[PDB]
């Protein structure tokens, strides 16, 4: 086990375990320090660190230390034997904190047992010095007042206080002669800077840190956690392990970019988390390999050594045991030590992966910042780390006794306010840009705001180089992953080992490297006129000396006037904010302004389906103003139309390697070394897949998601200035009041701030939801793809060379050449499809991930949308879509291919989407008009099949065929096997619901069938097993192809496809979602317009219309004329029949020309009567509860209305609606709906029975029932003439 040990600064030194040792970067010159040793081989000296740093640097001054880091100073920490001391006591806890579990015990046993190899790079491998400045420290055992004697000891880790900033701990290793022994496989003694009072501060993101933006916010670090993060550096030190790679370098080129210093992969190893992804395996394995290599070294030492003429009391054999064990290696009977693979996988992994912050905090239940890269808030000073009821050694801060357990709320900085105080600004610094206008006007953002951007240099190109393969080569795949409960059981990772005793000859060669630090400008000051982010969130800014603001929407004013705040929520809102009231009605207005904000708030959440997108914050581009402009125009739409990139404030310059080249070996009549090979190579181009992918995560991570998270909050801090302004407006107008009026005044300003914080929170979540969309969104169409498209470029260069290969030893092979001809077809057939959570296990990144795809609308691989007079690809994959002259096209997105050649668009689908899942499974969605068979010709019209959209590579591929009234969907596969389903309806209906009428189709394809959908309803099935492979990615041609009429054309909308099988709810919830409309439509299903004329259909009495009767003013009931021709194919009602109506606007007098009817409006339903336009009235007196409507000429009568507001009750997709008669607008009095009414005749000559056209209150019930009664005599439908239909 471990033992911490006691004492007291004020103690004696005993030369044993208190002395006043000679630290390594003193040269063996100056004073010394009393150092104690907590533990064996490590020592506590309480006291600043000042190696390399300037006495004044101690003080605050206008500079800085880190770009990265709100820095505190204090010169007079450790300035008093008693803070010393109190330093002493305090690590003294911590250390037991840190032991009180099995995984912080045996992080210090692999520490203290971690002893660093008695020499470095310079030591002949026979040899064993102590005499070097990281192996031996000295220790002055004489008396006060001289040097005289003084003696060498063996140390592992030397622990100091904080040098210049308090906040900023850090470990340091020994460079000699430019090398460091530490990152070489020897080890070395380890220093570090400590702190344990001033810790760090951060805030999750996706989280709330009590929930309320007015009270403090964020989490304050358990110094424990601080202190054993630096342990994992001391102990990768220690082995030697602590190499330098090719480190993640910011992109530092435009403004906005934030700058600071390299990182190296082992720090990010320490952090764990995600943080490991951002590290390519191809840089995994250099470290993995430059790592094995140091220890080949070690163990040919240890095979070697001989002897130790720095002391000639160290006992080779005891030495030789401990490095054995240290370093796993193998020893064997005779004592020849060497390295077994297992076992070195096993300890490296259980030092890079095992031991990290983001382990250790699951395990000792603290909380810790989400990344490595996370915005740097301001430290706290903890009160007192040495009082039990703020701080134990057994849970830290999270004492379940003051219920501070739950939710770490003992690091809550809202809830445990009781064990830290707030720190002096005056007292911090911290890198800022000073952004300045040509002009002058500047201002000021902290470093920590900026966007990351890793730098094209940061990744390896290793891909690149070409590679061997042998019946040897094997795949090699490093898990940046290890089972912490395997390693806290784990039975012979601590040793058990004697260690060796620390006394030994005293250090003669005082030779080492000192760094040098010193402070730089903490101010940068650069110019650009660009208002981005930064000046976006600094207009919604005020100076504390104002107190009276008004909103405004003017950016640019808001940047002018000091009492200016820009706004982005509502005009609506923006004016009300500003209004000024009585006290009498001060409350009032208070709830009014405050329920605005939530709901202005509230709009996180918009949907906008029809345009395939399930979530959008429409107001993210007026409040920052990130990316591509985004503040001017309408966010939503140029989002429609580019999509997440255009809120990156930058499109990163990705990495993607052309995959080296695979030489292959050959063994001349070896059948198993030549096969092997071959399968090698297979198994090999798998490593090149995956290895690609995570080159791709690594650069997504930090190229990309760091943006879209300095957006995510940049949208916190908007909407916190939102709050904060319209908190101060409201603290003003109620202080413009006399007491007299404020007590009568009822506000609780209390509720304001709970309500506006909640409304915040909702934001929040939704911004959150949508941003981490985006983000996905970009990976998987804007990286991906890149990526897959090399990865196949490689696949077919590596088939050649392959076949190429079994081809030239065909010899060696016999018959088994075809064997694997194919087995390398095959292979190369099937791709790895991606999947985020092979390159990391953050549960974040992973539901991100899963969110994404278990979204059924990121499956469309080809959206056609119609933008400024075109047809353009909306998926995101960036599809060519190319239009020629004799397509026409309206913004109502409908389309027409007419008989002309030049009539047809050509779209080029993207070849790296995967589409060839290995069984065939997607989708095709369209809405299309088919205009009715000439009379004249329904010979041809029924036998002639015509093609109309084309997709064919190689012979295969599918299509979309008509034949008459039946539309067909084919599919051939390579090998030229075709299936086909089709849909055909009726032609000798009286009136069919198809004929000339949009409709919509749904095509699904899974491995067993392939089926058929019109208008959400299934219609046909048809079994596709036989069917193999189907290439869809091919050339998609839209045309009208076959033997055709000069006449014959084609209407469609809403062309798309999904890469999936869309089931039939998806199905049905589309038709609904592209069926949604304000306006009502007209028979056909275009919309409805005003002044066009109309003949009228009853959807309850399909062959009945309307006619004028003769002698009275009132419409008449006839049947429907039918087709008359003798045709036995067809059968039809003439629909041209009846009075002409024609639609007229009630409001608004802009004249009698057009425009479209939206439901609810108050209309004039007209007709033509010869050569005048008469009108449709209502008796206002009848009593009977039904009466024949009355037509006659316009004109105003107080005993007729006029006025009818068309309706539409029925909830679900039709092309019906309804007409009421009401006493006048705003009644709400309802006289009737128009319809149909059978009488009885009975007069001298006839007795028989007719229907009039009349108004009923009959319907009024009827058209609430469920499920809407489509056969009600009350649903009309509007027919005006068609070129899609002749009779
Ligand atoms: C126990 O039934 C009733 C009791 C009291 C009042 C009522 C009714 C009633 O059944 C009823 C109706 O069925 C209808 C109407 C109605 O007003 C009432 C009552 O007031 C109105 C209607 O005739 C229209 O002209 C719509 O524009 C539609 C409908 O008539 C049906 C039957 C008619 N004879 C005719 O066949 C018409 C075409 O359909
Ligand atoms: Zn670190």
């Amino acid at each position: 086990p471990v033992t911490i040990n006691n004492f007291n600064y004020n103690d004696p030194i005993d030369n044993n375990n208190i002395i006043m040792m000679e630290p390594p970067f003193a040269r063996g010159t100056g004073r010394y320090y009393k150092a104690f040793k907590i533990t064996d081989r490590i020592w506590i000296i309480p006291e600043r660190y000042t190696f390399g740093y300037k006495p004044e640097d101690f003080n605050k001054s206008s500079g800085i230390f880190n770009r990265d880091v709100c820095e505190y100073y204090d010169p007079d920490y450790l300035n008093t034997n008693d803070k010393k001391n109190i330093f002493l006591q305090t690590m003294i806890k911590l250390f037991n904190r840190i032991k009180s579990k099995p995984l912080g015990e045996k992080l210090l046993e692999m520490i203290i047992n971690g002893i660093p190899y008695l020499g470095d790079r310079r030591v002949p491998l026979e040899e064993f010095n102590t005499n070097i400045a990281s192996v031996t420290v000295n220790k002055l055992i004489s008396n006060p007042g001289e040097v005289e004697r003084k003696k060498g000891i063996f140390a592992n880790l030397i622990i100091f206080g904080p040098g210049p900033v308090l906040n900023e701990n850090e470990t340091i290793d020994i460079g000699i002669q430019n090398h460091f022994a530490s990152r070489e496989g020897f080890g070395g003694i380890m220093q570090m800077k400590f702190c344990p009072e001033y810790v760090s501060v951060f805030n999750n993101v996706q989280e709330n840190k009590g929930a309320s933006i007015f009270n403090r916010r964020g989490y304050f670090s358990d110094p424990a956690l601080i202190l054993m993060h630096e342990l994992i550096h001391v102990l990768h030190g220690l082995y030697g392990i602590k190499v330098d790679d090719l480190p993640i370098v910011p992109n530092e080129k435009k403004f906005f970019m934030q700058s600071t210093d390299a990182i190296q992969a082992e720090e990010l190893y320490t952090f764990g988390g995600q943080d490991p992804s951002i590290i390519t395996p191809s840089t995994d394995k250099s470290i993995y390999d430059k790592v094995l290599q140091n220890f080949r070294g070690i163990v040919d030492r240890l095979n070697k050594v001989l002897v130790c003429i720095s002391d000639p009391n160290i006992n080779i054999n005891i030495y030789k045991n401990k490095f054995k064990d240290k370093y796993k290696f193998v020893e064997d009977s005779e004592g020849k030590y060497s390295i077994d693979v297992e076992s070195f996988d096993k300890l490296y992994k259980s030092l890079m992966f095992g031991f990290t912050e983001t382990n250790i905090a699951e395990n000792y239940k603290i909380k810790t910042r989400a990344s490595y890269f996370s915005d740097s808030l301001p430290p706290v000073k903890i009160k007192n780390l040495l009082d039990n009821e703020i701080y134990t050694i057994e849970e830290g801060f999270n004492i379940s006794d003051k219920d501070m357990e739950k939710e770490y709320r003992g690091q809550n900085k809202a809830i445990n306010k009781q064990a830290y105080e707030e720190i002096s600004k005056e007292h911090l610094a911290v890198y800022k840009i000073q952004m300045c206008k040509s002009v002058g006007i500047c201002i000021d953002v902290d470093n920590e705001d900026l966007f990351f951007i890793a730098d094209k240099n940061s990744f390896s190109d290793d891909l690149s180089k070409n590679e061997r393969i042998e019946y040897n080569t094997q795949s090699n795949y490093i898990e940046n992953d290890f089972p912490i409960n395997e390693l806290i059981l784990d039975t012979d990772l601590i040793s058990k080992i004697e260690l060796p005793s620390e006394n030994t000859e005293s250090l003669t060669d005082f030779n080492v490297d000192v760094p040098v630090y010193e402070k730089q400008p903490a101010i940068k000051k650069i110019f650009t006129d660009e208002n981005t982010i930064f000046q976006y969130l600094y207009s919604q800014t005020f100076p504390l000396d104002i107190r009276d603001i008004s909103l405004t929407s003017s950016f640019d004013d808001a940047l002018l006037f000091s009492n200016k705040v820009y706004s982005f929520f509502s005009m609506d809102y923006i004016k009300t904010a500003n209004k000024v009231v009585e006290a009498g009605l001060f409350a009032g207005w208070v709830k009014q302004i405050v329920n605005d904000f939530v709901i202005e708030a509230n709009k996180s959440n918009t949907m906008d389906k029809i345009a395939d997108i399930s979530l959008i914050v429409p107001y993210i581009g007026l409040a920052l103003n990130v990316g591509n402009e985004t503040a001017k125009g309408n966010f939503e739409n140029a989002f429609e139309i580019a999509g997440a990139s255009i809120l990156l404030e930058f499109i990163p310059e990705l990495l993607i390697p052309v995959v080296g080249a695979f030489l292959l070996e050959s063994y001349i009549d070896n059948k198993n070394k030549i096969i092997k090979t071959i399968d090698n190579a297979l198994t090999k181009r798998n490593e090149k897949w995956s290895d690609m992918y995570g080159l791709i995560v690594a650069q997504w991570l930090s190229t990309v998601n760091t943006q879209f998270y300095t957006i995510k909050e940049g949208m916190y801090k908007a909407l916190n200035y939102q709050a904060q302004a319209l908190e101060e407006i409201i603290k003003y107008r109620y202080n413009i009041y006399s007491e007299k009026e404020k007590s009568n005044i009822n506000i609780d300003f209390n509720d304001i701030n709970s309500k506006l914080n909640e409304g915040i929170n909702q934001a929040i979540d939704n911004i959150n939801n949508f941003i981490n969309g985006c983000s996905v969104s970009y990976l998987m169409k804007k990286m991906i793809p890149l990526a897959v498209e090399k990865l196949l470029d490689f696949d077919n260069t590596l088939k050649k060379n392959l076949l190429n290969y079994i081809d030239e030893n065909k010899l060696y092979l016999i018959g088994s050449a075809e064997y694997e001809k194919s087995k390398v077809n095959k292979y190369l057939k099937t791709i790895m499809p991606f999947d985020l959570s092979i390159y990391t296990n953050d549960t974040i990144l992973i539901e991100m991930f899963n969110k994404y795809n278990s979204e059924i609308l990121n499956n469309i691989i080809l959206n056609l949308r119609y933008k400024d007079n075109n047809l353009i690809d909306l998926s995101g994959y960036g599809a060519k879509v190319e239009v020629y002259d004799g397509v026409e096209l309206n913004d109502k997105n409908q389309f027409k291919l007419t008989s002309s050649a030049n009539s047809k668009i050509r779209v080029t689908q993207n070849q790296n989407i995967i589409f060839n899942s290995v069984f065939l499974d997607f989708s095709v969605s369209f809405w299309i008009r088919i205009p009715k068979y000439k009379n004249d010709g329904i010979q041809n019209y029924i036998h002639n099949e015509y093609t109309i959209i084309n997709c064919m590579k190689n012979n295969s591929g599918w299509k979309i065929s008509i034949r008459g009234n039946r539309i067909i969907w084919t599919l051939i596969d390579i090998n030229g096997k075709t299936k086909s389903v089709f849909f055909e309806y009726n032609i000798r209906e009286d009136i069919s619901e198809y004929i000339n009428r949009w409709f919509f189709v749904t095509i699904t394809n899974n491995l067993n069938n392939a089926k058929i959908y019109i208008n959400g309803k299934l219609e046909s099935n048809t079994d596709i097993k036989d069917i193999r492979e189907v290439i869809a990615n091919g050339e998609i041609i839209f045309k009208l192809d076959g033997d055709i009429d000069r006449t014959q054309f084609i209407w469609m909308k809403y062309f798309s496809i999904f890469n999936t099988e869309l089931s039939q709810s998806n199905i049905e919830e589309r038709y609904k979602i592209q069926s949604y409309s304000e306006y009502l439509k007209d028979f056909w299903g275009n919309p409805l317009m005003y002044n066009k004329e109309y003949y009228m259909f009853n959807a309850g009495n399909k062959n009945s219309y309307i006619k004028l009767k003769k002698d009275s003013p009132v419409g008449e009931i006839l049947t429907r004329s039918k087709y008359n021709q003798n045709s036995k194919y067809i059968n039809y009602r003439d629909l041209y029949i009846g009075e002409k109506f024609i639609i007229r606007r009630k409001s608004n007098s802009q004249s009698i020309n057009d425009d479209i009817v939206r439901k609810e409006d108050y209309i004039y339903l007209d007709f033509f009567n010869l050569n005048q336009e008469w009108r449709v009235y209502t008796y206002k007196y009848f009593k009977k509860e039904e009466e024949k409507l009355f037509l006659a000429p316009i004109s105003d009568s107080d005993e007729f209305y006029n006025t009818i507001q068309i309706k539409e009750y029925d909830e679900q997709p039709t092309y019906s609606c309804q007409l009421l008669f009401k006493k006048d607008e705003e009644s709400t009095d309802e006289i009737g709906l128009i319809g149909i009414h059978r009488f009885y005749e009975s007069g001298i000559v006839f007795e028989e029975y007719k229907d009039y056209f009349c108004i009923s209150k009959w319907y009024l019930k009827e058209v609430k029932r469920k499920p809407y009664n489509l056969k009600l005599g009350c649903n009309w439908q509007f027919i005006p003439k068609d070129e899609g239909w002749t009779e």
